[PDB]
């Protein structure tokens, strides 16, 4: 059916593994290069053979529009998909005196009352973010991350350049230009960095009325992590035409390395033996029109009917 | 049979060609997003149903290794590739005295004696740059360009950082990264420009001691221009094996828009009815080894075997 594409390239990826030892070699099979197209006219890509928080997805989104960096908006939206990037500062100086999470990922998946310790720690930092207006000024502006990168391109005679914002005027005089590219790659400071950007950049298009958005995806865990992306450039798109004033019509999801960590093999073949149901219909705020102050209340999923969420081993 | 992805896809911009007007409108067929691969250990892509000339392609890549900036480098190579972009500034200040050459693309085109009093200026120019090393230094440092890009990204806190250096020690110390991706997107000084990057970046990677090299190209000329760019990259794939002592393996072409300027439609349709040559094999000086200090006859390529030149209209 229509999340099809989605589906395929995990057949592709068995069937053509390619055995890498990287992690801490851990495993895992590869391809190189891979692009797959989504008509988003056809239905929103919510996948239906999993269950996806559409809550966490957005709750990062709006993150993004909102030029945001900071940890303190995503966990008092409960997401709590970026903690560990500045519990990376938690182990690191003063405060932080006497617990260890000493690359703690690890011996947390390796653990029985270690995640539980690290999990009592992590969270007494959580709740700081949530309360005290200066700590967490400190440890959660992670400052590198989209939010900064999309809404303040750091310039040399220090200005901050919006890609955005500028690249959405330019879809609003100028429908047709083959430069409508938003770019998340800052060479200068990629090598300074924990992780430079997984999504490299994005290409944008408007053909008969209507808009399509294209993506680079440098590397993507085709399991534990793919559903979601899927999901969040597709619900930008359609946000993007919200504010044009155009029709929403492709999201072209293209690859560089794909893989699926080997410790998941079981459990991505199960959902590939499950049939597709529909998927939603994404609607957003009609009246309301500026995405990048959008909150919450503005995007309502509807129809959406899952299968049961598969479990992680965290990817 | 080799070149088949090349040419398929005049095939589907016929047959899905999406008509923009652009240019000063002028007409072109269109498509967004396509991907086409390319096996670079079955023989080297250089094109057989046209006669594509090697010579100006590696021209310009050693312009481009050679992390250089000028005119003149490739002008003593015969290498007219570049020149309007800085007869671009000859119309334009002081020395300009009593020609017009306002924006002469067109009325040369137009022409018939002003494409010839634009021939006769310009040539004027182009053996100034050959010989006096200060006009020279003047008129001919493009300054944004490839090899500035590639050899010296500028960074805020005035360094240059090569990206291309850098990202080859990482294939020497580790061939695994997800992250070996050069850039030549700069968002800043992209709108103080006059051509954006048109190949944005590409991706590299070693899969089983071989090496692919994968690029997002942002807009491509289809007839006029892309024979040219399948050459370009995929002999880049070849010295960046020669250097890292790897294989060679895939160059994925990627593309965002792609179209076919619709002044060209009856010459595409021809070489489509030619049926394919093999191609040739290009062969590395072996003993040498830094590309970056290549010169010419440092690439032979053998038994090419073309069919005759189809003629432009200019793209
Ligand atoms: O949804 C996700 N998708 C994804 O591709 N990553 C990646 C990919 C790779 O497995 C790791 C980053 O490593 P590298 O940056 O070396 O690719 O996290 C992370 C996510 F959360
Ligand atoms: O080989 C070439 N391929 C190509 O794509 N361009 C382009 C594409 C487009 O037709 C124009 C640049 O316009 P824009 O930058 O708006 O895409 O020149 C130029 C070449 F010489």
């Amino acid at each position: 059916m229509l999340e099809q594409p989605y589906l395929d390239l995990a057949k592709k990826v068995l069937d053509e593994g390619h055995f890498k030892p990287d992690r801490t070699h851990t495993g895992t099979y590869s391809i190189f290069g891979h692009q797959m197209r989504f008509d988003l006219s056809k239905g929103f890509p919510l996948l239906t053979t999993k269950k996806v928080p559409f809550g966490l997805i957005k709750s990062e989104l709006l993150w993004f529009l909102h030029g945001d960096t900071n940890i303190r908006f995503l966990l008092q939206h409960r997401n709590h998909i970026w903690d560990e990037w500045a519990f990376e500062k938690w182990v690191k100086s003063d405060e932080y005196h006497g617990p260890d999470m000493t690359d703690f990922g690890h011996r947390s998946q390796k653990d029985p009352e270690f995640a539980a310790v690290y999990h009592e720690e992590m969270a007494k930092f959580d709740d700081r973010v949530l309360h005290d207006d200066a700590f967490a000024a400190k440890y959660g502006d992670l400052g590198l991350v989209y939010g900064s990168q999309w809404r303040a391109w750091h310039t040399s005679k220090g200005d901050t350049i919006d890609q955005l914002g500028d690249v959405i005027e330019q879809i609003k005089t100028h429908p047709y230009s083959r430069r409508l590219i938003v770019s998340a790659w800052n060479p200068e400071d990629v090598p300074t960095m924990a992780l430079p950007p997984c999504h490299t950049l994005y290409q944008f298009y408007v053909n008969d009325g209507k808009l399509s958005l294209q993506l680079y995806q440098r590397s993507a865990d085709i399991f534990l992590g793919v559903p979601f992306n899927i999901a969040s450039y597709a619900l930008l798109t359609h946000l993007v035409a919200h504010e044009c004033g155009l029709e929403v019509g492709e999201f072209i999801h293209t690859f560089g390395d794909a893989h699926l960590y080997v410790n998941h093999l079981d459990q991505i073949k199960e959902q590939l033996s499950r049939t597709p149901r529909p998927a939603p219909t994404l609607q957003l705020n009609p009246d309301k029109h500026d995405i990048f102050d959008f909150d919450m209340k503005d995007i309502k999923l509807l129809n959406y009917d899952p299968y049961p969420a598969i479990k992680a081993p965290v990817a």
